[PDB]
């Protein structure tokens, strides 16, 4: 018979044992999430999308589940990106104090991770999920991180920075969630400055791509939310790492 097929693909093979075995994983390394319930956690990321049309979801349904991950890491401890992730997660082993959204709780149960349901059953649809563009933007995956992007970010304060893919067309990409939710969150009560650090892949050419028009739309935004605008390049990724604990020596 017939079944409903969406352009995008489905939800993770094991999300279900995946998503309790990583609040498991994480509760027991991080004492201050110790005693959440993981079963309650699961219960409620499930019932955000569960028995849904995958396009009918809203930020709302992704409350009860927000609520049980409340996790409010040191707000100058900050560490956003945009595009790539790759480098982020990396410098937040090796600077431990840092956080990215991806080592909170919430970030960290759903990174890599795809997921949707169906309208009036319990069934998790391995077979394909909603494409943000080709069927609905309003779908499972694209609003559970719409939701935790502004909640993390709106929360932050003193310097924040944001890594940002210098290999693309639009190294500051205003349609990404960077650019669309979390820079328009900054609070210049408690933001004094973003800073902006570039990474180059290997087509750059060296050049100085803080000096990027995009760049300078990004430092527009800042300015009108009365926050202060820093900007550097990243040129070697390695190098940066091995670097991060003694910046000046
Ligand atoms: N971990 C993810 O897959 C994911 C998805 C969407 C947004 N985010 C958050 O928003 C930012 C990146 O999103 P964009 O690449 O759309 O700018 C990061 O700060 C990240 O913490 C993360």
């Amino acid at each position: 018979s017939w079944r409903q097929q969406w352009s995008g693909p489905g939800t993770t093979k094991r999300f279900p044992e995946t998503v309790l075995a990583r609040c498991v994983k994480y509760t027991e390394i991080h004492p201050e999430m110790r005693h959440v319930d993981c079963q309650s956690v699961w219960d409620a990321f499930k019932g955000a999308f569960i028995s849904k049309h995958p396009c009918d979801i809203t930020e709302e349904d992704y409350q009860p589940l927000m609520k049980l991950g409340t996790q409010t890491v040191p707000c100058n401890k900050i560490l956003l990106w945009s595009r790539i992730k790759d480098l982020a997660h990396q410098f937040t082993q090796v600077q431990r104090d840092m956080f990215t959204l991806e080592d909170t709780l919430l970030g960290y149960l759903a990174d890599d991770l795809t997921w949707c349901g169906e309208f009036a059953t319990s069934k998790i649809n391995y077979q394909s999920c909603p494409d943000w563009r080709k069927d609905c933007s309003n779908n499972p995956v694209s609003v559970f991180w719409k939701t935790v992007s502004r909640r993390f970010a709106e929360a932050a304060c003193d310097v924040v920075h944001v890594m940002l893919d210098g290999s693309r067309s639009k190294i500051f990409d205003k349609d990404s969630t960077f650019g669309s939710v979390q820079v328009h969150n900054l609070q210049p009560e408690k933001v004094q400055t973003l800073e902006a650090w570039v990474i180059h892949g290997g087509r750059e050419d060296s050049r100085d791509l803080c000096q990027d028009p995009t760049i300078k739309e990004l430092e527009s935004i800042i300015s009108k939310r009365n926050i202060q605008f820093s900007c550097k390049n990243i040129y070697r990724p390695d190098k940066f790492l091995q670097c991060v604990k003694n910046p000046e020596d």
